[PDB]
This record gives structure tokens, sequence and C-alpha cells, in this order.
């Protein structure tokens, strides 16, 4: 197999830090945890190090290491990203909010010593003061959804785009649709997918021993074939 | 590759009967889902069948399968709920409430065909019932805490201790303690632990197609080690 | 303040006797020394009244007084041990040598006028004559481990189980499993605690003014918490 | 409390650095580790910089912190070595060895930041390179041994003497008498103790991990009053 592949045989310490820029409000987050590619079992928890964060929680989980998605043996031919490790890949994402604003966030997914890496870089504008990300909070959807990807043969890479439901505070409901461009870091040829997809499931909550502004996350992700 | 593993390869039916009586407030309780020992991932749905409960659901999470928790590669000697499948194993427990009424909960979790089935026995008593718990609304941890277990060589099974916090309604804290023994039920071998503990979070939410009195639980859990 | 916490303000003598039973050598024991509860020193020196002791001195030392522990202030309602003094509690133990021997140890730990005085019974069987515990000279490990506490509420005790790190005199290990049980004597309400744990540390050293089989012990013992 | 009584509560970090010539072989150590004078526990690991040394590590011990010996509270107005505290005091000591040569020490005890560091210079003469010391035949004293202590009015300080046992491998023991003066370095106002001593006790080990010229020390020591 790829050489990227034995990096993920067990438990892979990873390292978040996010520095965005919504509307003028700058801000800065930084993340800890770990991840298993064998059960895609994802522990991470991260902190607004500027004090509180002026955007919902769950609007940047998606932002903020798909490269532990866990891959059956029949699909490992198609796992793109962690095809393109140590070296890592370059991932681009427009997400679009219905009737709000756009974040436009770019991210560098590498190998730093035994730590993955998730250095990413977040720019968001056109939100409205009174809207649904500036103004009301909101929740993260604990079910399964899916995120497809095809490959990107001209870039030598993966595209991926998927939906995002976020639950309102008053019973609503405010899509966020998410393109996303993957690009590799290295020369070194990389797998190039068939078109599949990822079953993805995110459960949101706090450490009762934190007094800063967080957020703990565990994710599942297990990647499935298209016919 | 302990026996009792091998069933709990893949996602496993389960059925869930509970059969209560809180200071003289019989009722009944019909549960049924599913769960993964890979992720720990539990999904169960719990009807009341006598009508209203006549006690808050979220005081009855932790009595609605612990053998579905997910016991990493370097633990896998630890779990005894495993290893007493399929002849299963029986769980009794004394759930006190601070400052109010107490459970008493004995219960027979083996294996009938290919379903994993939980019969509880739960009995109440010494309940106020102006207090908060009995009438009144309730909200569950949601976050991680901890549960730890020790090896019982006298009785061959293991001991289960820990804490709850349940939310009141006017912002206060309800605590309730948990003691539980586990025995198998069979003569075959079984594992004893060292001193571990599991992570554990639930989400409870409400099944909108749902007309009578119910329950649906997304629970996670996890062992880990002690040193 | 519970009656118990009170007799442990300074240093208190303490009294061992032991008459142990092991492969048919019937052996006995006395000791002497002090206890502070305020750090959790301990200073013991223990006499092989009958002569030569068959069995080597380091597997003894957990058989030959845990109220002495040193329990913080945040720590004080999880003390079981100095609870149920002036009456004291019964401690009974069995010892579960790997590949060789087992110990069942039977102790009452109780108050007698100004000391503590700790007397066992202990019998020994499945040892064998050429195993590694049989032949004396063994390692007592002199760095810090874990003694981890569970509450029995249906016997009101405790419940203690921990693993002790024997050193071989062939560079290897034995592991020593002890499995613990602690009841109160008298009739009076003891501290239930928490799941908790006690980092203790001791050392083995000799008297060069002793002529008699003995041994020399230095022991620290502090609470800590479990989240 | 007394004003250098503040420093010890806690853990402290403890650097050691010796310059060394004895009989013309020159050597350099460098020593650190933790005190804890609550428990009087004290647990360092020094290297030899400039490759084999040429004395046996057990001769260097006492040269290589007794500020982290445990006083108890009503004989803490003897504690001269914590008074010094934080400017320190001088430390010269004259090792005799019987039959054999002899060490010249001259140490500064102080605080560097919330470091202790020690900070010796040795000098040894007179050995016989075709005796039992230069040939590295000597084993440590694991057993309690006393250090007596007596104030030194003229000097403001305290002189201190004791004996050390050796043992040697053809089975002999070789006695090394310890004559040693301390005196403050300050100019603030000490503490002069009546007469009294130290028990001390040690234990040296190996690091299987370092593959350099070392020695691991652990050592409890506790002061005694003398009637």
């Amino acid at each position: 197999a790829y050489p990227g592949e034995e990096l993920f045989t067990g438990v892979v310490p990873i390292l978040v830090e996010l520095d965005g820029d919504v509307n003028g409000h700058k801000f800065s987050v930084s993340g800890e945890g770990e991840g298993d590619a064998r059960t895609g079992k994802l522990t991470l928890k991260f902190i607004c190090t500027t004090g509180k964060l002026p955007v919902p929680w769950p609007t940047l989980v998606t932002t903020f290491v798909q490269c532990f998605s866990h891959y059956p043996d029949h699909m490992r031919r198609h796992d793109f990203f962690k095809s393109a490790m140590p070296e890592g890949y370059r991932q681009e994402r427009t997400i679009v909010f219905k009737d709000d604003g756009n974040y436009k966030t770019r991210a560098e997914v590498k190998f730093e010593g035994d730590t993955l890496a998730n250095r990413i870089e977040l720019v968001g504008s056109d939100f409205k003061e009174d809207g649904w990300i500036m103004g009301h909070k909101l929740k993260f959807n604990y079910n399964s959804h899916n995120v497809y990807i095809m490959p990107d043969k001209q870039k030598n890479g993966i595209s991926v785009v998927f939906k995002i439901r976020l639950d309102l505070e008053d019973g609503g409901v405010l899509l966020a649709d998410h393109y996303q461009q993957n690009v590799p870091l290295g020369k070194g040829p990389v797998l190039l997918p068939d078109p599949h997809y990822l079953s993805t499931q995110s459960v949101l909550s706090k450490d009762t021993n934190e007094k800063r502004d967080h957020m703990v996350l565990l994710e599942f992700v297990t990647a499935a074939g298209l016919p």
C-alpha cells in the first residue's frame, strides 16, 4: 500500500490551530486530541484562545482531519487522504449558509513529527449582524450524514461537497453547503479514488472542568462505496 | 480474542424490557434498538407501555447494555461484560438520589437468539412526592463522565460505582449515586479485569412521530485504563 | 468531622501480630512502630518470632494499617478507614501470585488502648517449592504505585484491589494481584467514599544491630481523587 | 513559620554540579532531580559528563542537600539548612577513608531561581591506586544510619560529623568518616540548633535506559532530637 497508510495503524495525536476573521471579528482557536483510523474515531477539544467565540461553535466543526476516516479493506485504494501522507494535503473550502454569509477556509493538513497538524485560515463575510450566525446560536446535528467524494484528475486531488443541517433555537433549520477541494503537498503520486462517500457522525459536548470558551467533539467516519 | 467478543463484531439488536414500581406507581417500559461495540455506539428507543411515565426519563437511562462498550486493543482482557456472553450476566444496582428516594434494580443481560436482551425489575421507594424528581422535568448530564469498575473475586464478577449529575428546572443539580454489582449467569470462565473505567456520553431526544410517552437515546461508551 | 479523624492528629504507635501458614510451615511475626496521618509516614519493624521466615519478606509487606494514609482537606469525607475507628475494621485479602501460589489474609485493625493494632492470619497454598517466590531474596519495588478503592454499599464497607511488582533475582518481574475487602467492626456509621486511590511508596531496609530475621519498613501513603 | 521554611512546602527541583580531581583523575558530574521536605524524600540522577567515573559512585552520595531533611513539627527551630535559604549556606567537608585517601569538598547550596542548586568542588588525594576504592569494589549501605549535628556559635553555623560503611566485594566493610562544617552565605539571621541527628536512608539503582556512566539515588531523611 501507500507509505501513508501505516502512519495510521494506531492512535495518532492531532493538533488544531485556526486563525479566523468573520466580519472584522478576529479570533484564534487551538485544538488538540487523538484519532484512530481503524474505527474512524475522533476525540478532539478546541479552545478559543482569544476569549469568546464570535461565531457559533458548530459552524466551525467541519473546518476543524479527514485522514482518520476508516476505509474498509475493499476500498483502501480510494483513500486519498492517507495517500498524500506524510507530506499532507491542502484543504480549501467554501461554506455557504443559506440566506446568510459565507466562509472561505484554507487549511494545511500534514504531519509534524508524530503529530497531525491542521493549520487553517478562515475568512467570513456578508453575514448579517442579526443573522443566524452573528446572532442567535445553534446546535450541530448528532445524526449520521453523507459526505460525497470524487477525484479531480487535472488537479491530482479530490472534490468533496456536502450539506450541513444546523438546528436553530427557534425550531428552524439553517442549511450550510460545503464545497471543498483537496490538493497534495508532496510531489509523489497519490491515490485517485472512485466516486464514493463517507458516513459521518459528530456529537458536541462541553467540558465541565473548563472555564474558557471551548467545544468537545466526538466524530466517527466510515468510507463507503458508490455503485 | 476471548470468547464472547465474537458476538459483537457487528451491529447487534437490543431488546429492553422494564417493570417498575416507584412509590406504589406501577409501570412497564419496552425498548428496542441496536449497538455497535466497534465504536461503542448505542441507539435505543423506549416506550412507556402503561401510559405516562411516573418518573423522569433521565432517572432511568442507566437502568435501561454495557456489553456494547468499546474496549481498545490493549484493554480487551478487561471486558467482563462480553466474557459473560452468550450466557450473560446479572446486573443488580442501588441508585441513591441525594436527599430523595432510591432505586433498586435487578436485571438479566443475556443473549436471546441474536438479540441482546435486558430484562430489568425496578423498585423505588422513599421518594418525596413534592421534591424535584417526582412529577418534574429533569435533564441528563449529556457531557462525558466516568464509570469506575473493579474486579470482585469473591463473587467472580465486577463492582461498578459511578456518579450522575441531573439538571433540575430551576438550575439546581441533583446527584444520583450508582452502586452496581455484575455476576455471570453461566458457569463458564469469565474475565477478571483490573481497575479501569468507561467514558460515557449520552444524548437524549424525542421522536416527533411517536405519540406515546417515549425516550430516544444516543450513547457512546469507551473503556480506558487506570495505571 | 467524624469521630475517627481526631485519633490520628499526631503520631500513633502500631502493634502488628501475624500467624502464618505456607506449605505447612507455620510461622509468626511481631511488628512495632509508629504512624502519622498528617504526612502518611509509616515506620515499622517486623521480627519473625518463630526463627527463619519460610517466605520472602517482600511478600508480606501488604499484609503487614491504611488508616495512617494522608487524606487531604478535599478528601476527608472519603476516609473510610478513619471513620471505622476506634472500633476499627476487618481487612480480608486474597493475594494471587501469577504462575505461583496464593495468600489468604484476615485481619482486624483496631485501637487497643492508645496503640493501633493489626492482628492478621495468613494461609498460603499452591506454592511451587521451586517457584519464583520460594527460595527468598525477593525485591520489593520502592517506586510509587496506585491502590484503588471503591465503596461496597451492600457490605457497608469498601473494596480494594491493586497490583504490586516484585523484582526477581533473574531480572524479571513477579506480579502479585491483591483483592481486598474492608468492613467495619463496630455498629456506628462509617464513611462510604467515592472511587479513589492511594499512591503508596515503600522502602525495605535492615537493622544492623538486629540478629533475628526481620525487616524495617518505611511507607508514605497519600489519598487522591478520581474525576 | 520561619522565613526559609516556606520555600520547601512542596516539591522543589534540584540541580547538582560537581567538579572533581581524585589523584589527578579529573571528572565532572551533572545531577538533577527533586526534593520533598514534607517527607524528607530525595530522588536524583547523576551523569558523569567526562566519561567513565574514576572513583566509585557510592563514595560521592554525601557530596552529592540536607535542606530537604524532614524536620518534625516541634523540632523546627533546629533547621539551620532551611533558615539559611534562599541565600544558602556553604558546606565544606573532609571525608577520610580508613587506611586510604581522603576527599576535600567545598559546596555552595543555595536557591537559583526556583531551583535549589548544589555546586561542589572536590579534591581527592593519597588514594591507593591498587587498593580497594580505586578498583571500584564498593557497595552502598541501604540501612538507616545517623548523621550528628551540633551548633557552631562562633561561625554562626553548624558542625556535622558522621560515619558511613561501604561494602567491598570481598565481603569487607570500609569506614568513611565525614567531618562537615556549614556556614551561611547570606547576612540574615539563621537558627542555631541544639545537638540533634538525622536518620538517613539511601537506595542506589541504575537507569536501564541510560548509556552514560550514571547513578540513580533515592534518599529519605528525618531529623530527631537528642535527650
